[PDB]
DNA sequence: CACGTACGCGCTGTCCCCCGCGTTTTAACCGCCAAGGGGATTACTCCCTAGTCTCCAGGCACGTGTCAGATATATACATCCTGTCATG
């Protein structure tokens, strides 16, 4: 069970906060380094990485959907 | 060996498109029949060319010898990275 993976993905994206945002590749490598499965739950991450762009907590920098770069909200 | 910039591509995102299904049409298929065109076969007679003795002729073997381009040296651009400034 454990906590839902939204908190895990927020820790993964808040770990670095590069000026050019994290790729989907680098964030799933961070989640795999954390230990969360990224191979069978990649549909769950696939929907989560656009749900988080949609709800406004995180904004997408340069890519589209779950592609490209990502950064935190202004406030 | 070592600094450095770019490369493959992973994964979604998002448009895009082409098979699945099904129907409708239509001429392909079938199958049936008429007819003749030349493929093929036989005949005939004619071209046509390899060979050969010989005879002569040019092209390679070989030597050489002399200037076109290799080599070398001094110049000019290329160009590409670097440096600098206006602007969204």
């Amino acid at each position: 069970s454990g906590p839902p993976v939204s908190e895990l993905i927020t820790k993964a994206v808040a770990a670095s906060k590069e000026r050019s945002g994290v790729s989907l590749a680098a964030l799933k490598k961070a989640l795999a380094a954390a230990g969360y499965d990224v191979e069978k739950n990649n549909s769950r991450i696939k929907l989560g990485l656009k749900s988080l762009v949609s709800k406004g907590t995180l904004v997408q920098t340069k890519g589209t959907g779950a592609s490209g770069s990502f950064k935190l909200n202004k406030k």
